[PDB]
């Protein structure tokens, strides 16, 4: 229980830790298990918190781009500690009052803490998870780990990239 | 070290537990102390979420009767496992719409659960608090310990007359 | 066994202390259980002594308005650490001298100090207990935690509103 | 650890356990130690309750023979669970009403169950002590120690007699 | 293991400990055990040693006083750390010459010191006892503990008195 | 110490764990340590092995771009766990016969598997590492993490993106 | 503590344990100790017990022939777990009615059965020694352990034989 | 686990550790077992490291000499901690430019350094081992163990006539 | 573990500690046990070392009056931590040249010193055994423990005492 | 304490472990010490046992050759678990009896069997070692270690060579 070694299950190769919560999809509650994207493939991110002063690019860049991400059998599912509550409202301000306005990517929330211990993002210090992202198979097996500091943020063509790299990896064997 | 039982270190007639925090006092982000209380009383206060479906009328009916707390030397504050932001936001928001509306009350975070944990509120497997009530004297001792259930709310009278009878315990002996 | 942390075995939402013992009603020795009030509501309280130079305004007016606790189903039992001979003592003493009169709320002995300890009212370096509430459901479930500090007593007004509060969110949702 | 082997610190020859409390002395509340009683002869013993159905011959026994025993620079304590409150009541009720009524001898109070789990005579399961006695001479030492059943009392004779006898083997050497 | 605290095993209405030994009666050597005394009352008591320059008061009244006992349908040993030789060779030098004499009360040996740990007499530093007497009713309970520093005795008309009052408590209720 | 939890210490906004060994550097063999990019940003990564049947284009690539990293102040090292007689064969084979031929990236050897160890990216298994990726800032301060597995490489352009946003957030604060 | 292994403290070529008590010397109580023999040899032997129905022939032998141990600079000790009473009785009882008589040989006592721990002849089960034998030099040095079951006893010519042996090797080198 | 000593398995005239692994054999990687050579002798050997700037006089010779010990039926096996792409690429460059060349011995790999381990001979600091030779006989029992330090190689002579030693000793009795 | 008193098997009235090994019996080797002695009784001495400069008078004197040992149903046996084929040479050795000559007393052997720690005769600082002697009855129990500081020996003539009258304590009772 | 892991303290490239015993040297008996080789090379070897039946050809061998590795600046030492009076028996035994006759090389004796178990070679099973042979060099560093099976022997001829192989590297650098 060395701080934050020991509470992270979060390994490549194997099968990536279960987390179950409530989401806000299409402006209502829902309940949203890992298992339910098995058979395809997930991209899993933590953002730190919101409602703050700087713009949510990165959760408006995916969602923008959520079909080319589809077109190839992914979904894209973003994580905060905040509650369902604070996502509902966060989407139903307009976007220039500093909000997300109408989005298509599932907000999970992760109030107990739990999924952030798991995949090794929480910070104890500051309260919330740091800028962090996670590619899952079609069998619930974690392939990438990217963790940024925080002012930094994540690029969806590198996601694009490395979804069909381990999907091409899936089907054939090694390129030259 | 299991449950809520070690953690609490909430108890009467002894130094009430040390907090410091992020409050949003009078629309703008502050750093509060439990010591900056010394020398008055304090009514410290815990509620569940922020933007929830349910009205706050307990928080209204603090901050509507600020000036008979204030006549009797006392301040009071409101405390949630929230971050600041969601504080700002949920004031920020027209009470009609579902927000907080304008609140002389301040709002503390409780971003990192410990303050909860100190005081024995925090609910592990809700990620948030119940609807627990503090009162603090001149020298920040524990004087009275109220816990509700999550469904009810406390009372601004009982809470004054608490005080009061703290208050005329300390300036005289016991009445007949 | 961190001092007073560990004794207590009171929680919320969860099933209240069993206790049983000794208690004098109408002025006879008789066994109590918590048991036998399932089924209807308990205010369940704690009291320091009995003989005390003191007036028992608290135990008078709670028995006195006893009708109106019955008409809502609720039944009423004080503890305190002395003997059941010492209850029927303090009962039999006329109140003019001192003592409690006639009184319709069973008295409970805690003679071995062990209903105190579960739920964490009994201070060790005074012998007896400090001044504590509690509200049990029909199903024994602990709904409401009251710690008062010793010179500042309880009201039978919060009380019957508190109990009415539980049992309309018993029926109903929740109000507006 | 056991119920009563370990907590018991009474040995003979050894020096007698430390005590210290408040007593019913003349109708006033007084404090009380054992090292009052240095230089001088001490009969410590213990009495189930008080405001019991049976008579308390033994108290009132030691009490109206007191000037023998101060006659051989010997003082006598009572002990008791109760508390001084009870312990006033008991003597301020008349014996025809089952009172104790005027005595001579200090009523100690043990609320706390300290002294009695020193002198290894605390009932755990009763939440009150057996009955037992216990001589000290000038020098804070135990001599004698005694423990009858609940029903059966102490004799004043006999305690006259062991004090006599520990007093004159103090002073000469082996009578033959 | 704490010097002579964990060794007693004697607890007052708690089954006796059992003992079992080599007791000189009548002039021969027999086995005597503690069930051999069931159905009847039983009055056990120690003294130091053998052969010492003191008169065996003690011994020679409880035996000359065996009718009294018996008569009262209760038997009475006496035990010692030293060997039955040690007792047939006490009783059989003649009184004047500081023995014994012929004696009706059986002498039992503890040489391996056990019963003396069990009873909680035994001393470390000195080898032998101290002066300690217990009374067993007719079921194997331990009716009363009195333990002497090592000058004083005891004496006969107490345990008389003591075996009777024992025996009206199981025949009846308390007295008045 | 279970599996590779406690091993790794790298974390991130933390001091990155010191490194020192052995590198081809030039064709030449040179002692090399984290503290000699202090001052100077870093991008430290690792590939399986050496002499392998794929072409490793990661090393070339990142060698043919390396004066566009100098120009952002800016060195690159790769690591593995083969001898620095490994990696000079490996250097000195003309890549027409499968070889890495001339490169200006220095090669690191980590024979003892402690570097691997303690960035967390040694497998057990199989007795090399995976495709690890490491940004280190001017103050040796871990910036982000990225941990492919094995099959899948990184790419130039992203880490060239992430150097100079780590430099922009250096520099200057927050971009809208 | 295995049974009697670790209890025993005596070794050969090792410093004989240290022991003291009262004996019984010329018909009188004396203090006597290990070191008072420091200078001269000593033949320390242990005997079951006093007032048996077998003749003492090995203390009448010993002390029969004790010019012949003190004309080579020896003493000899015989100890047995009674007490110094039981001892002179022992020697105060004519030989024709069971008793050793006059005897020049000091009889120690054992009555704590810590000598004979020390030593390790102490038997558990039966309360008192088996009958051993021990030589220490002029040094304090144990030299000789001869340890027999109860039936058997020791020789006086084999002792002195053994004493005059010890005193030629320390005189002189080894015998052709 | 005190450093190098708990970590090694053999010993002499016991089964020898089982060992599995992958070998360049003949140009082609392999999948090799110790029980592989059951029914024969086997001469399994350690070296330093590939690639180095010495003579590999030793894998050279045995090569060379290799029917001199399949005409004693026993086996000859060389070991590394290298990767069998090093093995490979060491074997397939010229003996000019510093390699093998063509080579009959078998190159186990030990990737994992566990081969090592087991036969104490992995250098922790170094990161590879030392030159040590063992000779196992048709059972699978360890003969004999050499360990050279690292400079000083070993001789095919010398193992000649041991394995010859061996299986006369095998085959007859003792020789005078 | 306490240095060799842990480490000794040998009690008194117990079955004493098995044995085995190999003795040089009338010049050629055999194996022995303890229970080949079983049903009769036995001798078992231990002497310090083989060709030293000492004349073995006691083997030799044991040897040559073994005839008297046979007639009373007696075995005797030596030991030794020497090898056997020591004891085989030293036997072979000339008497006139410092050897044992011919002898009918079984040599055994213990070089892997067990049986000098059973028996608690090993000395750790010098490697090898003091003089020690064991009787052991026809059931295989010891009866007499003899200890000799290493210049000193044993007498036959004692032995042979010894051994008599632990027969007749066996056939008959007590002797007076 | 495994076996005999944790008891081997020897390891190339590590001071040797420090010994002292006594040696037959000359028909004399010695005293010798690992430290009085300083400055010199050392071959120490242990062979199983004296007086046995197999010809001694590696001791006969060794110092009939002591000339060659005296002329190289070495000294030769053999060790055994025998005491120093076999080895000198062994080495007065002609060699036609089955003794070694006159010996050049010094021979140790360990009979505390300490000696054997700092260099992993005593066997615990049979009382003695295996043959085993140690390299130390001019500064007291083990440098090779050579463990056969008990039955097969060592080679003059490969101790000469590997002497001087280890003294040309201290010389001078590696040889191709």
């Amino acid at each position: 229980a060395d701080h934050s070694l020991h509470l992270s299950k979060a390994k490549i190769s194997k099968p990536a830790p279960y987390w179950e919560g409530t989401a806000v999809i299409d402006g209502e509650f829902k309940e949203l298990k890992l298992t339910d994207y098995r058979g395809k493939y997930l991209v899993f991110f933590f953002y730190p918190l919101d409602f703050t002063f700087v713009c949510p690019t990165e959760i408006i860049a995916f969602g923008d781009r959520l079909e080319e991400f589809r077109s190839i059998n992914t979904e894209v599912v973003a994580c905060s500690v905040d509650s369902q509550f604070t996502h509902l409202a966060w989407i139903n301000t307009p976007r220039r009052q500093g909000g997300l306005g109408p989005i298509r990517i599932p907000l999970l929330s992760d109030l107990t803490h739990q999924i952030s211990k798991d995949y090794g993002v929480y910070l104890e210090d500051s309260g919330h998870t740091l800028r962090g992202l996670f590619i899952i198979d079609d069998k619930g097996i974690l392939r990438q780990i990217t963790l940024n500091d925080l002012p930094v943020g994540r690029s969806v063509d590198e996601t694009l990239r490395l979804v069909q790299a381990f999907q091409y990896t899936d089907k054939h064997g090694e390129v030259c």
